[PDB]
């Protein structure tokens, strides 16, 4: 970020990036120009010696379509909070679900991965979410270095109209009932970490009717993660088991899913950072004769070259291991390989 | 505001807020997450010793819906102007109608009130409006301390298509023909002010043919207001009598309406600011057997706690005194109570 | 632009304008309030002694419609790049097509002209375009002041769906196949410059099947321009011959078009800058019996008064010389005059 203001106990950082990005793929819904930018503000005010107030907004602005195209910009984050000494912090707004406190460890590919693969945004507490109240505590009240935890609650974000509605209604794939989540990460020593996360949300009536697949009163996720970040090497893995919470493309939700991501990278001193990763999401107990089906399955190979802290370039290659079948077709799941080339200015 | 630039006769202030906000109500169209942010810029250039040029933009960005939701951001204000010594100022663009120079005195509730109640936005010259040319004068050319006035003109903002169209067409509820407004405020003593405002706008053919209620060539408003702002106390009231200008929910406009708002607040030195208010809008001479009907009626009780000038939190309680009847049902007027809880970072 | 950050090898400029603008016309699709603003960020990082990284984003935000209106903001530019000493620069993203390196010389009217007349945006490489990779060389490797050249490539931006699709699909009028462009400008004498530009793009299947007019596998443009900018006088002209690249209003593309623009301006030291211009676009070989038709034809008279570098005001008169006929009617081409009045704050 770029600190543009710091006066009378208030500071503002302007941050973002401009990514000149192109995808090459046989999948025409993915192929082509993908240029976009992000811009945001992070503000912090010192209220007193122990209390600080804060706010953060992050906006995504696509720049790959025309000036007459619709729906090209959206808010990723918008929350306000308070932090009190070692007693912890509390924030509310649009923010990450606590499951991402651990799954973020494998969200480090040059381009692919993250909330475009084993989980998505507005997908219960797995990525960015509306209306999350989050309590966080670092170093266990200042008593245990490296031990962090979080407790999170999310109110229902319901249907557009009818009995299940809320003011901010949306379609079944992005709805949620009241829910909660927890996370615990332990940086046991500089560079070695283990993490766990859990979430439990009520599902909505539209989630149990509109989509073809997935039925159940509650959505749940269980995540374990490991991270090694030392000696110029980055290794991470995350395993998440879900119930009625993983999307099976447009078909609905998987009654059960097993998601696994693993990544290995090396950072050369001159700036090059090669990366190899494997990601999979296996749906189980799917209705309508599907049984067990792969929702996502690919090997990723790529590299980022960091010119400095403000400029980088990258290549990423998604080697898609899914086969074309009635499940991927009917769910709108891409089975093609993709090559991305990006040139990024960051601030 | 945060001054981020001040060089060679030009200054720029960045301002805004991030409001982590949740509403609790039996009305499903308002219940739920209401998080949003505002961001704006106020610029001013010293052209010469007495002439200054200025501009202001204010943007509202909702953050309570998904990244694939539409129409989540909009411009509240955007105008450019010139100010010259005691001769006054002139600006043009999207700005407040001059009726708000007086009705703004009661727009101080912790969350509710303002252009969501007795008047709205794009509602003739009662709130924010497109295409307003506004002349303002402070202290009557420097001759009368505390006496301010404004004169404003608004060109037609017509239908989307047909004979009544303009480039920036919209539906009947937000249309207007040529309009004029004036305001005058006087600080009688230190902390005590009185104000008056008047507006007169031509109504469009769609306003006089499409909606169920309200018919007349012109919309007209008359406002009187009073304010006491001293000794940590804030008291204000505004009374506005309107003709063919107050929306009767979705049914059109009230042939006549009488709007009244009153508020009392106290600012404790430690930061707490309790507030109590009463707001009503009474429609008269409504067609179709409605006769006289309450369009809005509620008591508001709340409080804001200011941690400092950059962070606050609040609770607001709208105690809705409207009864469920054929008018509130057919007009889509909410009769339910609402509780709002907000946590706000400001810059 | 306003430099708002400059630390540790990175600098950021914030720029933009707020234009309080009103059009007066018998054409109801352009008459009325036209207020808008632009905001952008320009960043540059010093990577090493010779290499710099950069990024630029420019956003257009309309402020002439209501807060409930759709599609009011869009990205004009978003690109990232690298510049290596005098060897040149390379950038990729949404940026101007290199034909504008020469046609921009007549895009100097107080309000009209530019990409709203003989060419448009997302119109091959004639104005702003998605997915352009651009190499630029300034001042011939730093050896010849004013001798500039560019080489540009654009990937296909295809249909919304079907065989011709790309991820960022759009309608036929804004599609393009793979394309290339080049430009070269230089000074002949002090204050006198000449410029040439060429572009060649593949056309798309929808361009050759959906609209009635224009058929061909390739879109090409050839431009020559001249500019005199000295002694307070500005004179410029541009002539462009196109094949399957100039829009024939809503009916398709002209198989051939000849575009000509000429402008004369004078800059008074006190700030007034009168301007007189003539613009025409002649379509040739149009199908359906249209044959040769004027697509655009007008004289422009106006003036801008610059208060300083941050504030200006203007008037512009478009004196439309087109005759009303079956072509202008069926193509939706405006034959009416327009008067614009603007007051602009810039940063
Ligand atoms: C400001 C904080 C708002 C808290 C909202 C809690 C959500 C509860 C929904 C049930
Ligand atoms: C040990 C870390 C190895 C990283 C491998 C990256 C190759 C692409
Ligand atoms: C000292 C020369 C400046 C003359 C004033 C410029 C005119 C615009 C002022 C409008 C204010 C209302
Ligand atoms: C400076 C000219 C502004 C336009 C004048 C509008 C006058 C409106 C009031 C009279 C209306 C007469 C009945 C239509
Ligand atoms: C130029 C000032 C007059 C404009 C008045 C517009 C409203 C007219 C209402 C009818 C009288
Ligand atoms: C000069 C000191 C005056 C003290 C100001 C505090 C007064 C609180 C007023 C409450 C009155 C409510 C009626
Ligand atoms: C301290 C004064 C508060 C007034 C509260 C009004 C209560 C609601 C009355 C209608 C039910
Ligand atoms: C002075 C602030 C009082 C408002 C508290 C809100 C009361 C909640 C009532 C819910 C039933
Ligand atoms: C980051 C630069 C990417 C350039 C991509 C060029 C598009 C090729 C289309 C075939
Ligand atoms: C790097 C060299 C660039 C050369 C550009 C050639 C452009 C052709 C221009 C022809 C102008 C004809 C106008 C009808
Ligand atoms: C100074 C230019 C601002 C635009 C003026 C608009 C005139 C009022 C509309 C009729
Ligand atoms: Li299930
Ligand atoms: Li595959
Ligand atoms: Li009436």
């Amino acid at each position: 970020g770029a600190e543009i203001y710091n006066k009378d106990g208030n500071k503002l950082d302007l941050y973002g990036k401009i990514d000149g990005l192109h995808y090459f793929s046989d999948d025409k819904s993915v192929d082509g120009d993908q240029t976009y930018m992000r811009v945001g503000v992070k503000g912090e005010t010192q209220i007193n010696d122990q209390l600080t107030g804060y706010g953060q907004w992050e906006y995504n602005v696509q720049a790959n379509n025309t000036e007459s195209s619709s729906d090209q910009a959206w808010t990723r984050l918008a929350f306000a909070g308070l932090k009190f000494g070692d007693a912890g912090s509390f924030d509310y707004g649009r923010n990450y679900g606590v499951v991402y406190d651990v799954t973020s460890w494998t969200d480090v590919l040059p381009e692919f991965g993250g909330d475009t693969d084993t989980y998505g945004s507005d997908n219960f507490l797995q990525s960015r979410a509306n209306g999350v109240a989050t309590y966080r505590n670092s170093d266990f009240f200042g008593l245990v270095d490296g031990l962090n935890f979080a407790l999170q609650y999310q109110g229902k974000n319901g249907s557009v109209s009818g009995e299940g509605a809320t003011n901010n209604g949306r379609g079944w794939s992005k709805q949620n009932g009241d829910g909660f989540g927890t996370s615990l990460t332990y940086d046991i020593w500089d560079g070695i970490s283990a993490g766990f996360a859990y979430s439990h949300s009520k599902r909505t009536d539209e989630q149990n009717s509109v989509p073809a697949l997935g039925r159940g009163d509650n959505a749940e996720t269980y995540t374990g993660g490991l991270k090694y970040d030392a000696n110029n090497i980055y290794l991470a893995s995350q395993y998440t088991q879900t119930y009625n919470a993983t999307r099976a493309g447009s078909l609905g939700f998987a009654n059960k899913a097993q998601n696994f991501e693993v990544v290995a990278q090396y950072q050369f001193d001159f700036g090059l950072r090669p990366s190899v990763a494997y990601l999979q999401s296996k749906g189980k107990d799917l209705e309508r004769g599907y049984g067990d089906q792969d929702i996502l399955k690919y090997v990723d190979v790529g590299a980022t070259y960091y010119f400095n802290k403000n400029m980088s370039t990258y290549v990423d290659y998604k080697i898609n291991l899914l086969d074309d079948n009635s499940f991927t077709r009917n769910a709108g799941i891409s089975t093609d390989d993709v090559v991305a080339l990006g040139l990024v200015y960051q601030f």
